[PDB]
Formats: structure tokens, sequence, C-alpha cells
């Protein structure tokens, strides 16, 4: 991948369970009447979280579980692990299947990290969500449907660029991901009007590239 | 090769006959225990099962047991592997007996099994007939009760744990939502010895079914 | 690198932010009076923590943030991550710049892990801090200016060697780093007179090498 190239995310495995065991439902703390779950793993965590949020907009599902794996996909130690697992729950298998379809389609086509340099060794996520579903709005502590700038980069780049993004528009920090995340990245979620979120995304991206270009000159 | 047992290895072992009082306090050792035995190995859940086995074979308690980030494939030093365990006991003789029991068990008595041809997916489905004092405490069940110790990579584990719970009269007593430090998942199930064995068989079969077709849902 | 060789640490990236956004100042927990921060990443965490502490000595700065990355530098998944991020805060850019200069100088010249074998596959830190600054004194729960033995090694080596060090001199355990740290090491901080801390370091170093030579002879 060259500088500015999109890095495609991949779904590695998916399973639908029409009627989950009650011990499992208890451990996952599933909502009332949610007897079906859908599980997926993928090789890119933040793309997947955005995808799970998208699924809540497209189907009658809730995000029951979403966690990132230590060291990220480059350090995966089994074939189907990737760097993230997501679980959707819903009242029927048909709705969960629909939620999975939405999530898988999003992961593979709709959001991607971007390479910040020529040897594909620095990458960032700067994704503008026009209207949040139920998952990222809950995460951010904001009303469902608000806009979000989802900004992620490696540790130093993230901290520097997040500050630049906060200065670029009328936005507010609503979730802070101090590095390291499990994948050794950092960043945060910003909210504001859709256009302010987009301005923040653009500024974040430019800032990360600036650091990649000149890491030691301060 | 699929179905092959993946042997675990002990990397380092060291006995401390009389540990410093500051260390004793940090490890939470009983007043009566000033001998400890330390070991590292390249497989964490095999090691936890072994530490529990040691409590049945010697006058020892498990003082410490933690898994390392990324698992053994990502170890960044020679003797780290992916787990450290510490046994404590009233005398060096008893701790040595416990260490011997743990080392023998790790090297011979339990193993992950490969679920595919490339050895890139593996699972643990071990039936403990009679728990010692360590895994019983972890599971919140009486010492001596049986367990199915079921571990696999994240999606496989969640899917197969569900299948295992449906396969026999068993109950979930410890839930290991992925990722563990080694990026696996699973759980401990309890029930009669035969039920735990049935759960193990069903778990193993389900992990293999996912490995065979990961994207068919 | 051969047995006994010092393993030089490197600073990977540095940024100075003269007036950080107030949202981020809150998330980082800075004092109302500190809006300048200096961020750095490096490839060795314990050397960096020692450096950050040293940096508080000649400049008007506090260590605001210091975290290690999962798996250590050998498992880094991007170019500028290394295995640690540190943030200094202070009241003005001039003071933070001074703190950064001290930290960078220290990381690259004044402290290092040492190789314990000929493979360069086992290494330890046994650094005697003559006078702590405000960061590691606080970490250890001791007064600023007290001496420390900063002792780190891989998991089993560390536990065995820490015990030997505790027996080697009149020192007291003031911070216990039970393995794994995020980088899968272990160890602790010991305090006593400077001469006692130095004796503890020598003992710890010898003990780690002993284990490396005799890992299974127990
Ligand atoms: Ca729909
Ligand atoms: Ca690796
Ligand atoms: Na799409
Ligand atoms: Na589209």
């Amino acid at each position: 991948a060259m500088k500015g190239d999109r890095l495609k995310a991949n779904v590695l495995a998916v399973r639908l369970i029409p009627n989950v065991d009650s011990d499992m439902a208890k451990e996952l703390g599933l909502p009332n009447e949610h007897r079906s779950i859908g599980i997926l793993t993928a090789d890119c965590d933040d793309v997947t979280y955005t995808a799970l949020d998208e699924a809540t907009k497209k189907a009658v599902v809730d995000v029951a579980y979403g966690k990132s794996f230590y060291g990220g996909a480059a350090n995966a130690n089994t074939k189907l692990a990737g760097e993230v697992i997501g679980i959707l729950s819903g009242p029927t298998p048909a709705e969960v299947k629909s939620g999975l379809a939405a999530a898988v389609d999003f992961i593979e086509n709709e959001a991607a990290f971007i390479s910040a340099n020529d040897d594909d060794s620095i990458a960032y996520f700067a994704h503008c969500i026009s209207r949040t579903g139920t998952y990222l709005s809950k995460t951010a502590g904001i009303p469902e449907g608000e806009s979000l700038a989802y900004l992620i980069a490696p540790p130093l780049e993230a901290m520097y660029a997040l500050d630049v993004a906060l200065k670029a528009a009328d936005v507010r920090l609503v979730a802070f991901y101090g590095p390291p995340s499990e994948t050794n990245f950092g960043g945060g979620l910003l909210t504001g009007s859709q256009s302010a979120c987009k301005a923040a995304c653009d500024a974040f991206a430019e800032a990360v590239k600036f650091v990649a270009d000149n890491p030691l000159n301060y």
C-alpha cells in the first residue's frame, strides 16, 4: 500500500446461534427476549465497531459484546482471531442474520484505515459517522443519531492529531482512548454537527501524516 | 496435523526455600509458607490445570498464575513462554514435590489439540475428574468436583461453549470472554464426570466444524 | 549483542503542544496551570520512565502520562509506537521543551537494559537512581530525592532475582511489578541508601544471569 491508500478490512469468521444457552445469555447480559446471537471476527477493530453500530441502524439488534485483541492483527496467533470479536443479539434469528449482513457488508466495503506513509507502517482511521446507531452513541454518552468523528492512530500521532482536530472545528471530545488500546493505538470520539465532525476528520488525517513525515523534529 | 496433540513445554523452574518477607506479603503468602516454587511454560491453560494437579499431590497452594500478552508465539524473551505459576508451601520438600507434579503434568498429561492441517487453530477440551484447591476456587465450586476446561480462539470458543452447554447436564461456572491475555476464550463447566466428558467432546467437535467452514452462517 | 552488552534505547517520535485543548487537558488530568505538553515514544519503557523522572529535576514539568505497550517493542505493529509513550506537562512551552531535552538525552545515553546471554534473548534492567524526581518517588510512595533500585527482568528471572536482591542489602520493596507488565516483564522498585540500592542492583543482575545459565536446574 502507498501513502493515502485505503487498507481493506476483512471478516474472518461468522456464526449465527438461533437459540443461545441461558447460562450464556446471562453472562452476556442479553436484553429481554434476545435469544439469538451472531458472532463475528475481523482483522480491524475500529472498522468493526463502526460496522456493529451500523447494524443497529439496519436491523432489530443490539451490540452485546465488542472487544479488541492484544497486539492487533499483525500479532494474531491463530487463523480466525484477527483483532476483534463482535456479538449482536436480537429477538429472532432473522433479525440477527440481517444485522450480521449489515456488519459484514460494512466491514468489507464502507470504512477503512488509511496508510500515512510509503511503506505501509503507519495508518489512521478518520471516519465521519453522519448518524450514530445505538452502540457508538451509548459509547460516546450522546443521544442516538448524533454525528461522530471516529479518530484513531498510533500512540503519539493520535495524541498530537486529536488535539489538532479539537482545534479545527466546533467539536467536543466525548470518548478518549488514551494509548495503548489493546492493539496499541489511541485516539477518541468527537461530536458536533456533521460538517464540524468532517472538518475534524480532515484535520486529524493531515496531522497524522505530518507526524509520519517528520517524527523527531519538534 | 488435524487432531494432533500439541505438547506443552516447561521453560524454567526455580525453588526459593525461604522467600523474603516483603515478597511474601506481595504474593499474599500465608504466614506458614516461606518456600515457593516458580515455573514458566509455553501453554497457559495446560499450566493452570497442572498447578491445580499439584495441590492434590503435595502440601502446596497456588500463590500466583498469570498469562502473558500475545501468547507464546509472541514471546519476546527466551524463558517467558506465555504463563508463570508460583506454588507456595511450608517446606522446600513439599514445594519440590508440587513442582515435580506440575512439570510432569505440563509435559505429559494435558495438551491443546490442532483443529486443522496447518496447525493454525487449536483448542483445549480437558476433563478434570477431581479438582484440586486452585480450579475449584476459581470456579466457585467445592474442592473435588469435576470440570470441563474448554478453551479455543475467540469466535470458535463462544460458538463451541454454547454447543457444549447444550450437549450435557453441565453449568457454566467460569466465563472467559475473549480475549484472554493470549487472545483465546472459553470457560469452565461443571457437572458429573461423565457430563463434563460429554461437554469436552462436543466442544472439540464444534471447534473443528468452525475451522472447516469459518464463513458459513 | 553479546552477554553483558548494554542495549541502547531509542526515541522514535517527539511532539510539543504549546496550548493543549481543554477537553484533553481534563482527560489527561493536568493541573489547571499546565496547558503545554510534550509527548514522546521510545523503544524501551523502563528506561523511559527513569528518563521522565529525571526530566522533572531541571525543568518545571510534571510527568502527566506514562504507559507501556502490549507485547513490547519486538511486537510493535507500527513504525513510531515502540513500547512506551510519555507525556510531560508544564506551564509554558519553554519549560516543557527543557524537560523534553532532558528526557531524550537520558533515554539515549544514561540508562539501558543489559543482555544476559549470548543470544540476546534475555535482558534485564538494574538501574540505581541516586536521587528520584517527582515521578518515581510518587510511584514508589517515597519522598522526592530518595534513592531507588529499578529492577526489571523477564517473568521468572525477575521474581527469583528480586528475592536475591532483597537479601543482598538493607533495602525495602516499595513497588512490586508482578509479571506480566504490558511488555511481559516483571520486577520492582527497591529503596534504601544509595549504596544499598547499588548493592541490590549488582545482586539482581548476577541472579538474572544465573537463571539464564541454569533455567531448569532447580
Ligand atoms: Ca432491516
Ligand atoms: Ca509478534
Ligand atoms: Na456496503
Ligand atoms: Na455505500
